[PDB]
Parts: C-alpha cells; structure tokens; sequence
C-alpha cells in the first residue's frame, strides 16, 4: 500500500513534467520528463512487488506498458515542435527579407517622384515667365490706356498714382525675363516707376503733361514688346513640354506601378503576421492571394520597366523569397497541426494512465 | 513517516498547480491551485501530529507558514497578470482604430492625386493640341519648301511621295483642333491626302504641276494659319495653368503631408508590434518617438489643410488614441515588471517551501 502511495506520487512527478514539456517545449523541459519517465517506471516496478491476478487480472500493466509507450514519443513531439518553431523562424527571417526589399521599392518610388517633378518643372518655369511678361504686358496696356484716356492732368495723376505699385513690382518680376537685346525696353521698365513717381509728386506744372504721355507711350511699345517676349517663352514652353511628355507619361506610370506593388508587400505583411499569429489554413490561403497580388504588380511592372535595373533586381529578391515561403507555409500548417493533436493524445496518454493507475489505487 | 510522503506527495499538486497559473494564467488555473493549497494545508496538518522541538525546533511551521504566505497572494498576482493582458487587448485595439483611420488618410490621398492630375492635365491637353497644330503647321511647310524647291515633276511627285504618308496621319491628329470659323483650311488638310495622292498615282501629264503648285500653294497659307492656331492654344494653355497652378501646388502639398503622415502612422504600427513583442520601456520609448512624429506630421498639415474637414477629422480621431496609448505604454510596461517580478518571487517561495520541506523528510 506505502508502495501504491509511492507509483501514485511518483507518477505526479511525471503529470508535471511531461505538462511542462507540452505547455513549454524546452530541451530542459525534454529530458527533466524523460528522466521522471525512467524512475517512474523504476518505482511502478518495485510495485509491482504485489501481484493480484496475474495475466487473469492485471491492471497495473495498463500503466507500466502506457509509460513505456509515452516514453517512446517524447522525442518525435520534440522534433515536431523543433520543426515547428524553425518555420515560423524562416517565415519571420523572410518578411525582413521582403521588408528590406518593401524599402528599395520605396526609396526609388520616391526617385521616381523626384525624376517627374524635375521634369514636369521645366515647363512649368516657362509657363510661369511667359504668364509675367504676359502680366506685364496687360499692366503697361492698361497703364497708357487708362492714364491716356484721362483728360486733365489731376485725373492724368490722379491714375498713375493708382498704378504706381504695380510699376515696380512689375520691374522685379520680369527683370531677369527681359530680351537682353532690347535695351529701350530696359530703361522703359527700371526708370519707369522713378519717372511716373517724381511725375506724380512733382506738382502739376509745365511738361507734367508732356512727360506722361512719354511714358504713356513708352508703355504702349513695352506692352507690345512683352506680348511678343511671352509668346516666346510659351512656345519654348511647347517644344519643352512635347519633347518631355513622354519621359513624364512613362514614369508617372512606372511609379504608380511601384507604389501598387509595395502597397501589395504590406499586405503580405499583414497577412503573414495574421498568418503567424493564427496558422491555420485558412490564413494561409489569405497570405496566399497577397502572394499572388505582388506576382502580378511585378509582372505588371516587368512590362514598363522591363530593363530598369531596379526592378530586375527587385524580381529578383522577391519572387524567389514568395515561392519558398508558399511552400514553407504549407508545411508550418501541417507540422502546426500535427504538434496540437499529437501534443493532444499525449497528454490523453497521461490521463488514461493515471485513470487506469487511480484504479488499482481504488482496487487497494 | 508515511505522514510526511503524505505532505511531501501532496506538495507536488502544489507545485503543479502553481507552475500552470503562472506559465499559464487561467482563471481555472488559479482555482485548482488554490484548492490544491487548501488541502495541502489540510495534509500537511495531518502531519503535524508529529511533533519533534516545538518551539525550540520546528521547521515544518516554515512549510505551513509558506503555505499560508502563499495562498494570501494567488489573488493578487492574477489581477496583475489580469490587468496586463486588459492593457495589451487595449494596445491591440487602438492599433486597429490607428489602422483604420491610415486607411481613410489613404483613400484622401488617393483623391487628392486624382484631383492633381485632373488639374494638371488640363493644360497638359491644351499644350498637346498645341503642339499638334505647329507639327501640322511645321509640315505644311516642309511640303510646300521641298516640294516647290523640286524643279521636275518626276522630282516633285518623287518628294509628295515621301510626305503622302504624313498627309492624312496630319489630317487625323488635326481634323477636330481645326478652327470651325476657317472653311478653305479645312477643304486643304482633308481634300490633301486624295489630290496629292492622285497625282502622284496618275502619270506625269499636262497640268499635273499645275495641280502640285496649286497645293503648294495651299499648305503654305495653311502652315501660317495652323501656326497661328497653335499660339492660340499655347495661349489658353498658359492662362489656364496660371489660373490652377495655385490649386495645384497647394494639393501637391498637401498631398506630400498625407503620404508623410500616413508613413509615420505606419512606424507606429511597426514600433506598436516592436514594443508589445517586447514589452521593455526601451520598446515603450521607441514607440513613443513614432507617436511623436505623427504629432508632428499632423500640426504641419493643420497649416496647409486648416479648414479641410478631412484633416480635422483626422486629427480629432488620431490625437485622442495617441494620447491615451502614450500613457497606456507606461502602465503596460510597470505592470509587466510587476506581473514577471512577483511571479518570480511566487515560484522562488514554491521553491524555499520544497527546500525546507525536503528539509525535515531529511531529518526523518
Ligand atoms: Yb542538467
Ligand atoms: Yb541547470
Ligand atoms: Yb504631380
Ligand atoms: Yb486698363
Ligand atoms: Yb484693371
Ligand atoms: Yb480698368
Ligand atoms: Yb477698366
Ligand atoms: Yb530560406
Ligand atoms: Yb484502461
Ligand atoms: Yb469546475
Ligand atoms: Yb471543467
Ligand atoms: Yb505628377
Ligand atoms: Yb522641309
Ligand atoms: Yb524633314
Ligand atoms: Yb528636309
Ligand atoms: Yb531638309
Ligand atoms: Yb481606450
Ligand atoms: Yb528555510
């Protein structure tokens, strides 16, 4: 009896143990099992001392031969565990690998971005300086036509005034634009604001009269003059621009593509970890479609960008990462399934031993 | 002394027990082993009829007063292993609400590109047109130049040949640029295509270089007008962008501080994931570097997009959550220290109470 008192507890010695192996699946955890294991089946031996029933009756065999086969598999449920946690290793190593990829992608969307705005630009300054002398143009116009149309020399004044500011900031916006081979226009635009001021500080007198309508007429030319710089700057404008579009058109396509496929590699991301975090099938399948998803941005992308270096290399890093982990995900799926059930009817081994052994226990 | 295997054995329910409800945590866990504490206690005061030093000597009053220390703080280390798990469901909560507002940044983003290209591509279609008609005014030209330099006709139906081709692929990328006011424009780029190619198919005769003059003729009066046709779309095409480059800028930059923010948001959840996977204050302090960065990245947009609802709304949902994470971080942090310090010093007394409990089985 003192004896059953002692396979019972060394039995526990075992229930712990082999608890720890499965909740955890440490080395440790392993052999401190295996080693309760063996001096268990040691004390259930010197229990079985005590004979009642022979090969008639016997219960006792029931756990003698179940801690002989429990035994047995505490090393392939390691491996299975082993292989299971070399998996999910592999499938974390290879999202760094697509993240590290993921960043390449990034930065040269972001050179793409660079390269268009750079380009898009060109014309972009044409089209700016063409619109201020065209501003300038329609000022000098509007000058003359205002201050002209004006009888006497207070409403004369009285409307250059009005006009003073816009004189200079005239001046500085189309300074650096003005045709160098022109040099009347020059001294027109700069003594411009100078002149028409002092004419308006100046009280009314002789020749105040006279020397606006120079300048009513310096402008009228200038307006001229200016139009015609414009329309300059806007064919210049048109030769750039035509003579770009395509290089702009191509890659505005190129980086759209680019950012649809590292839109694709977050997805993976986030499925794979779905996937990590709850590995069944299922959410296998979910990182299987992400998969397919970045297969097609790159085929997609191959076609545009067939021959950008670039992308080349990105195929090159990344589809062989997503074939191995298609694979690697089927097989962590199955190993995943297998641990859970086997690491089920092992720790069912260890009840029915101990509902078997609680028996002879009952039995006395 | 089959009192003491008594304790001993019962001891080692104990100790099982307490190993599950702290690798573990459940709630069933913690039940079995406080019940298996209460009939410890039982047994080991079974025990206790032994009496061998009372107060001089008595070590199993160390087990028992274990035993008693231990069962006050079950509860207790629960709630903190309780409260940790509150604040990581939290953490994982607001990661989702941070998600989910990226996603509407995104989708405005999207629109904002849309919006961009839309705009930028109303000029970008005024300046093809542009550009169209110089090509046809530029080839008129070069027809009536080639052409009429031809002195044969063998020659001149020789160089029509060679811009027969041109002849319709002009009338086609022309035809609905062509002015409607303009009627003898249209009869030339049209009728082209059939006169010049009859003449070149019929053999050289009488009147066939009146024929090819007669055209010659009529390209040049349209190369002047086409070219003027041109300006005149070059024209539209610059006070049209002056009149959106504005719009256009503005949502460029807006739109480059979405994708910044929206960047940003995507550190977090990166840092997030970092930190809940190893929950230190170093992985805590990273994290709050991303929080932030998005303060950051959302008080710049406030500037250029104070007004725009979508931003306001953006900041009013993101800035709360980034608040509550931030202090939230720090309570996760402490309370983990907590949960793994006195779960450590939980099984150090399940170890001291062995050792001393050992102890008296050594004494016998
Ligand atoms: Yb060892
Ligand atoms: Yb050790
Ligand atoms: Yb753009
Ligand atoms: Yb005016
Ligand atoms: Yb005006
Ligand atoms: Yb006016
Ligand atoms: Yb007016
Ligand atoms: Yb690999
Ligand atoms: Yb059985
Ligand atoms: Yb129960
Ligand atoms: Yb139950
Ligand atoms: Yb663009
Ligand atoms: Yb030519
Ligand atoms: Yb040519
Ligand atoms: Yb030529
Ligand atoms: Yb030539
Ligand atoms: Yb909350
Ligand atoms: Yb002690």
């Amino acid at each position: 009896s003192n004896s059953v008192l002692k396979t019972l507890s060394g039995f526990k010695d075992v229930y712990a143990q082999m608890n720890n192996f499965l909740q955890q699946t440490t080395d440790e955890s392993r052999r401190m099992l295996k080693d309760a294991i063996v001096t268990q089946k040691e004390v259930l031996a010197e229990t079985a001392a005590q004979v009642a029933g022979g090969n008639g009756e016997d219960e006792l065999a029931a756990a003698i031969a179940a801690t002989s086969d429990i035994e047995t598999r505490i090393d392939g449920l390691w491996t299975l565990h082993e292989g299971e946690q070399k998996l999910r290793a592999e499938t974390r190593a290879d999202l760094e690998r697509l993240a590290a990829e993921q960043a390449k992608i990034n930065e040269e969307a972001n050179r793409l971005q660079y390269a268009v705005r750079k380009d898009e630009n060109a014309a972009k300054t044409m089209l700016r300086n063409a619109e201020k002398l065209m501003r300038a143009s329609r000022f000098y116009a509007e000058f003359a036509t205002e201050v002209s149309g004006a009888i006497t020399v207070e409403e004369k004044l009285k409307v250059a005034e009005g006009h003073f500011p816009a004189i200079g900031r005239t001046q500085r916006d189309i300074f650096v634009l003005l045709p160098k081979g022109e040099k009347s226009l020059a001294e027109t635009v700069n003594s411009a604001s100078g002149a028409i001021g002092a004419l308006i500080k100046t009280p009314p007198g002789p020749e105040t009269l006279a020397g606006l309508s120079k300048y009513v007429d310096r402008f009228r030319t200038a307006s001229f003059r200016l139009e015609a710089a414009s329309v300059g700057k806007m064919r210049e404008a048109t030769q750039i621009f035509s003579e770009l579009d395509g290089k702009i058109a191509g890659t505005e396509s190129v980086l759209t593509a680019t950012r649809r496929l590292s839109t694709s590699l977050t997805d993976i991301q986030i499925a794979a970890a779905a996937f990590l975090g709850t590995t069944s099938e299922e959410s296998r399948k979910k990182l299987l479609d992400r998969f397919l998803a970045v297969q097609s941005n790159l085929t997609t992308l191959r076609g545009i960008a067939s021959g950008m270096s670039f992308f080349d290399q990105a195929a090159g890093a990344l589809l062989p990462i997503i074939d191995g982990m298609k694979k690697d995900g089927l097989a962590l799926v199955e190993i995943t399934d297998k641990r859970t059930v086997e690491f089920e009817a092992a720790g069912a081994a260890i009840n029915e031993i101990w509902s078997d052994l609680t028996g002879f226990a009952e039995q006395q």
